[PDB]
């Protein structure tokens, strides 16, 4: 059995994901057919609720040099964060010499807005490559993992934090209590720290088990995040939900008693026992349907190869490599992912070793079917591919349910 990360409770596994390799290892095509990999399963805490992996990849084995993801590629992601940035300018930033940290700031998408508005800030990126994109947009980053000690090192030289914010960083981190001691040192007494992460009733509803994958630890609910702030010190305050990557909340959380929470905390911690969210009973209801996905794309597959249909994916996702290990989908079923991000391109996927090609390249002659990995973007990828689709060409889904279109 393993130990709950927040609270040190039992971890009960409900979803066994079986062998994975590292999610964003995309490798040459000579390269030695070696990779890591561990074993994916998730389980719930019985003390706190909070939903986990059974085994932890190393952080440095996640995150360093050539991390290949690079936010700044989705104009819908672009807009989403630079609105909560202005958002942020306007309420949480209006004092004397505010100052903004952001954890896990990547190509500073975000924090570029902050530069922009002259406000003082840091970006935490411990992946040193896109960290110097975001240094190249004139943004101050610090190439070091968010932790305590990083945390009182920035509260030493720099002063206090009036909002310490994450987006989709929170959750890949395990050590999460250090991160919490962190963001006690550092943040005012008065500020907040607000993160956004895949939500788990979406995952719930949704059957994205593609959102489970060495980089996603945690998959929060307001009642666990209620829990893991209460138990550290914190209050969850406010929570909105977003639509971006699948279905996620924004949780704000304040030192205890400082702020009172919205209506909206209460409202979605009901619905979340209403409809037994975390209840063991419904994530191994949500276990069975993720095998379910997987009989019935497999058999789509094979179904479309012995009609002699070309299949292709497209978005070389992190997301992926979940499908294609869990689901054993190799190059034989799907010919090439394409995809916008160089250093993704001429590469194989993990695991499943699917050639990686640029999405220029999904053009005129088109494959019959297009798997869609990057299915949380689809109305910005179907936007730019109407050629595809006005040829006769159709998108597979497997999010809720396998389904062409
Ligand atoms: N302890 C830590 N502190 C700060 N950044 C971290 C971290 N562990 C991982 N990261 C960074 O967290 C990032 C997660 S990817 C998400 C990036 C971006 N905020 C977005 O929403 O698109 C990677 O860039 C990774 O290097
Ligand atoms: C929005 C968009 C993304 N992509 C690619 C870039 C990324 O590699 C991938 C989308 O990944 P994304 O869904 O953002 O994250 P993850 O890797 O966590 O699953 O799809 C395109 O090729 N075209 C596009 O229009
Ligand atoms: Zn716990």
């Amino acid at each position: 059995p393993t130990a709950c990360r927040v609270c040190g409770g039992g971890v009960q596994e409900f979803l066994d994901l079986g062998r994975q390799p590292l999610s964003d290892r995309f490798r040459k095509p000579d390269e030695l057919d070696d990779e890591f990999t561990y074993r994916l399963a998730v389980g719930r805490c019985d003390s706190c609720e909070m939903v986990q992996l059974t085994e932890e990849v190393p952080r440095d084995l996640m995150f360093h040099e050539v991390y290949p993801y690079h936010s700044s590629g989705s104009s819908v992601m672009r807009e989403h964060f630079a609105m909560l940035a202005r958002d942020f300018l306007a309420t949480e930033l209006t004092g004397p010499d505010p100052f903004i940290v952001e954890i896990g700031c990547n190509d500073g998408i975000m924090l570029r807005t902050i530069q922009e508005a002259g406000v003082r800030h840091l970006g935490f990126e411990p992946s040193s490559g896109v960290a110097a994109k975001a240094r190249e947009k004139g943004i101050r980053v610090r190439t070091d993992f968010f932790e305590k000690a990083t945390a009182d090192d920035v509260r030493r030289t720099e002063g206090p934090a009036n909002v310490i914010y994450a987006a989709n960083t929170l959750c890949h981190i395990p050590y999460v209590q250090s991160v919490l001691e962190g963001v006690d040192a550092l943040l005012a007494p008065d500020g907040v720290f607000v993160f956004e992460d895949p939500y788990l009733g979406d995952i719930v509803a949704k059957t994205s088990f593609d959102q489970i994958f060495d980089e996603h630890f945690f998959l929060f609910s307001a009642t666990s995040v209620q829990g893991m702030a209460q138990r550290c010190g914190f209050e969850l305050v406010d929570v909105q939900r977003l639509p971006v990557h699948g279905g996620e909340v924004r949780y704000t959380l304040a030192r205890q008693g400082s702020r009172t929470p919205s209506a909206a905390v209460a409202q979605l911690l009901a619905a979340e026992r209403e409809q037994e969210l975390s209840d063991m009973a419904t994530l191994r209801a949500f276990a069975g349907n993720v095998v379910k996905i997987r009989d019935e794309l497999t058999a789509l597959l094979h179904r479309l190869r012995a009609e002699g249909r070309s299949v292709v994916g497209y978005g070389a996702t992190a997301k992926s490599a979940t499908v294609t290990n869990f689901c054993g989908i190799g190059p034989d079923l799907v010919h090439s992912v394409y995809d916008t991000t160089p250093d993704k391109q001429n590469r194989l996927t993990p695991g499943a070793h699917i050639p990686v090609r640029p999405a220029s390249a999904f053009s005129d002659p088109y494959p019959d079917y297009a798997l869609l990995f990057a299915w949380n973007h689809a109305e910005e990828i179907m936007a730019k591919e109407q050629e595809f689709h006005q040829a006769g060409g159709r998108w597979i889904l497997y999010v809720p349910e396998v389904h062409i279109r």
